[PDB]
């Protein structure tokens, strides 16, 4: 057997919200640390795409469709990966959100998060608790507009994914599974860079680095967490976001 | 790998044992040049020997970091012998229900003194880390919960007031807060006590000394370069503050 | 099977000036210690509970601590319980001004209910207070709830949300003059927690820097306080009260 | 039975510090609506002069005071020339600031160093009474930085001064400003006025008198059981 700081040799990855920005970041970052990566979309065609870019960087695995709001889809796709490769034992919840965005959108959009995240993680948790061993990550929402309604709606994303990962982390813990969570600042992503430049620049004298983050900086969080140094953090909300915190 | 620091230097305070001393191999490993110091002469020598033995490149030296002249000469030592040292882990540190002031008081007042001091180095070379570490759990009574409490949420508000302080530098602050981990200190802690914090932690284990500094030698890492402010909790899922 | 129940001294408490307070879960405890307060700060206190028994018997209590008001039946859970039970207090006492939420695996779904239940009720008052352009929601979290190991989990779960929550729905509805709050219950002195072994409740007590049980009264007086104009800076706070015990 | 309770504070002595402008005044002027006898503090003999004369002008028995808390002498002579002529304070409210002019941490230093010393002075006759208010005011709103920071070091800091003195049923608060109407907010150039408004839920700035109100009611018998809380009061802006 191998024995390494770092790596996922001979395990299975399952990312959702894989086709791109965070999410293919984080399938890559897996892909790279020797994972058999499993990334997922909700259309045939971010399926495809996902698998493309898996094998134009080497990385073994899969894009497969999944609908992570429904419960046949959820247990159709676990029980095809099982089939296929093998049970998943490292699970990043990325798959998210779906006129502007206003200040009443909160409640709807984090409860549609958690009863997905939930359903997710209770159907790969069978797996996990066999194995004895398991990483879930969830990673929370960009900070996406630059009001006050879209500070609301960041704030409440960010408090529902924290306590419910560290509901979900004691409540599994004692089988060798953590849960944790990471929370992005502000990223370069297909949605931030098509923000009015007004709206953008606001943004960056809010954060002490001066900068936007990478999706890749997002990603090698991600891929530390699910490493087995990262072993005893479980329950934590690892916060990237270049030392802008808004609550 | 992409976790590499070689070509730097790194000051590990407290690395003559436990979490100081596993944090001064961890950045060894990913190739750091690694200056570890003791509040002694025999603990200096302990570490060099340490590290030798683990084929660390770096020293160990005397430095009480409740000392500004201590502090000092200590920098100016390494900035002859070596170079300026750009990661920095801040780890040198029954109870009393009066002893929380002073401790905390006593231990914010040697992070921003060490801190103060390596910052005009990190300054120039536009990119640094600092990395807080705070106090372990194991504390018996109502005084042990007061001074862990004190003592995290102190190391969080400084951490993140740094941070925010000297960020436009490239420079990022963090913090990671050991819940109970296997140590000098808590391998002899009553049975009592040692079960009954068990019982608290949903892993159901101790934390290893070498499960904080491979937190450590991430946020050490190019890859971590978007956190800053941040106070990861490292306990297994046991949370009290 | 009856389902609403209603009830020249010029007490210097009442500064709530008749205005109409909803209080949900209003039959025992925490509830009714709250309904009784509201009362003797000058509020009309419509209780409720989730049956026929328990609103007659807000209203027996309200009419004996001269409070004027009544005891209805509300299921927060249900839609049309809500818009139904809403719409005759509108027809026969008002407007409820002033709404206090305190009718409340495992973990996942206490909480979810809970959230939604605050949400439902929340969202139905809120047209009234838009309106008045005033009001004050006010919601109350789980007791402790949990004692030792597995129950704590429950309780910072249900914490964590109902402070994200208060949080947000402050934000949406601030504009207009409307402030939501919460309050945070330690461990109360109940009938649970009063037939505990004296071994369990000593070993309790250490826990709690006050060295005590709080009282639901002290709950209350704090709701009291959110409620008055005095309060009128104070929202999306989560307000504990809990003798200096904070489970993280 | 009821209806007659009273949270008053009728036959206490409160000492609030830094009770000739803003927030100091307005909640030494609330404890005095609420019965208390109030001994307000500045740290010049015109500031406590203003101070006598504003009690008296309200109808307040008390006094005014000069008072520095950063200094030991200070602090024991004040207290003893109160428990000499007026008895022992057992509401003390914190709201004396210290500045420094690295500002972030020797501000924040400063400040706890400040509340420490002046709550373990009075907390010898809130022990031999058995009863006792201790309420620390924060700093109302680089500036963001040293807000959050003071922000977190009070929290801290109250949080475990009421885990080692609730024994003795002394309860340890700390209320945390958002916006106030004071006179360093009166001003403010429009662009930055109108900016602070748009981030605050109410769309408004908060009264001094809405910080005092708080405070009372800590203050208060109804307040027993709330210890260690920091109470923010910034109509729904948060700044973490
Ligand atoms: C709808 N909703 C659920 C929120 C939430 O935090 N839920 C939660 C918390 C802990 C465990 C399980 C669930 C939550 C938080 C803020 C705003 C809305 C929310
Ligand atoms: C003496 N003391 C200082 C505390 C503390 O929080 N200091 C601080 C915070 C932010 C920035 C700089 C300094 C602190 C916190 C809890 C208990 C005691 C404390």
């Amino acid at each position: 057997l191998y024995f390494q700081s770092m790596s996922l040799q001979g395990k299975v990855a399952l990312v959702t919200g894989a086709s791109r920005g965070i999410g293919q970041a984080i399938a890559l970052e897996l892909g790279r640390l020797g994972a058999v990566v499993i990334g997922t979309a909700t259309s045939a065609s971010g399926a495809e795409k996902i698998a493309e870019t898996l094998k134009a960087n080497g990385v073994e695995g899969a894009g497969l469709v999944l609908d992570v709001s429904s419960d046949e889809s959820v247990a159709a796709t676990l029980e095809h990966i099982q089939q296929h490769l093998g049970q998943p034992l490292i699970v990043v919840n990325n798959a998210g959100i779906t006129v502007r965005m206003k200040d009443d959108e909160w409640f709807d959009v984090v409860n549609t998060n958690l009863n997905s995240l939930y359903r997710l993680s209770k159907a790969v948790l069978r797996g996990m608790t066999k194995a004895r061993w398991g990483r879930i990550i969830n990673i929370g929402s960009v900070v996406g507009a630059m009001g006050n309604a879209g500070q609301t709606n960041y704030a409440a994303a960010k408090a529902g994914l924290e306590g419910f990962t560290r509901a979900l982390a004691r409540e599994v813990g004692s089988r060798a599974i953590t849960v944790n969570a990471v929370a992005p600042g502000f990223i370069d992503t297909d949605m931030t860079r098509e923000l009015p430049e007004a709206q953008r620049e606001a943004l960056l004298g809010q954060i002490p680095l001066g900068r936007l983050g990478q999706a890749e900086e997002i990603a090698k969080v991600v891929g530390f967490l699910a490493s087995d140094g990262a072993a005893y953090v479980t329950g934590a909300t690892v916060p990237v976001n270049g030392g802008m915190y808004m609550s």
